[PDB]
């Protein structure tokens, strides 16, 4: 048997594991570039594999650059079957990674992270123009490309997930927007514990905010609390956010 993946990749390391399957790094022979392969094990459940399938077939029609770039999927069927999808390789650090380095406040300045936030904002309405939506946005699942430019994309706890999915309840496009919310919040709010992260951003969740953050960012504390609204209809667009006056003009020393 001849495997595709065998035959045009020279592989480098493994880059992470998970239910679906595990994402490798490796260099293509032909072309001499270096890409992150995503291998899936099909599924057993016949509507999870048609799930698989028309996701690979979503992802392929999708071009924007706050949004992990696409390159070739294919099937492998060796002596059970495997999806492999092709994609550029990004850094190493993910978002949550980037803020568990950066965990003073002279570390989140306020335009940078606006600068961050923005992007992910903009590839969220990107995809809600598109009539997609994200549903599983936190920040390990925002990468950086070599370049620093931010991409949403989805590896495959519960903290970033809109009350409705929680509760297994029917939703829309607004589940992004409250994931959003705590995203910007916790972009401008370091934590020095773990412990501390889960139980601020709990309270964050239900409307209960550090004394500290209201005082010091009133505008972004409004956006946070109109984003993590408990009805879905009072959260406000994604192209509502990123017209808001705070992103106006963001410089910060070193930016490109
Ligand atoms: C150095 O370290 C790393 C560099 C990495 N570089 C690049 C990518 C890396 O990981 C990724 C990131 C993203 C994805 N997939 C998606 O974003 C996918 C997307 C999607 C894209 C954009 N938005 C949402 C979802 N979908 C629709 N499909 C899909 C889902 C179900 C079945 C079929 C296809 C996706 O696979 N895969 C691997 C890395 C991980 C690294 O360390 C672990």
């Amino acid at each position: 048997y001849i495997s595709r993946y065998l035959t045009d990749f020279e592989p480098i390391q493994c880059l992470g594991r998970g239910g679906f399957g595990v994402v490798f790094e490796a260099k293509n022979k032909v072309d001499d570039c270096n890409y992150a392969i995503k291998r899936i094990r099909l599924p057993n459940r016949e509507l999870a594999r048609e799930k698989v399938m028309r996701e690979v077939k979503a992802l392929a029609k999708l071009e924007h650059p706050g949004i992990v770039r696409y390159f070739n999927a294919w099937l492998e069927a060796p002596p059970k079957v495997y999806l492999y999808i092709q994609m550029q390789l990004c850094r190493k650090e993910n978002l949550k990674d980037w803020m568990n380095g950066r965990c003073t406040i002279e570390e989140r300045e306020r335009s940078v992270c606006l600068h961050i936030f923005l992007q992910i904002a903009e590839a969220v309405e990107f995809l809600h123009s598109k009539g997609l939506m994200h549903r599983n946005l936190k920040p390990s699942n925002i990468f950086f490309t070599m370049d620093d430019v931010v991409k949403v994309g989805d590896f495959g706890t519960k903290l970033y997930m809109s009350p409705e999915q929680i509760h297994g309840n029917s939703y829309s496009h607004k589940v992004d927007i409250f994931s959003l919310g705590l995203i910007l919040f916790e972009l401008l709010y370091p934590f020095s514990t773990q412990m501390e992260r889960v139980r601020t951003l709990t309270d964050v969740r239900n409307l209960k905010f550090p004394p500290l953050f209201t005082q010091k960012y009133p505008c972004e504390y409004v956006m946070v609390q109109d984003m993590l609204s408990p009805s879905p209809m009072e959260r406000p667009e994604a192209i509502n956010i990123i017209e808001n006056a705070v992103f106006e003009d963001l410089d910060f020393p070193g930016k490109t």
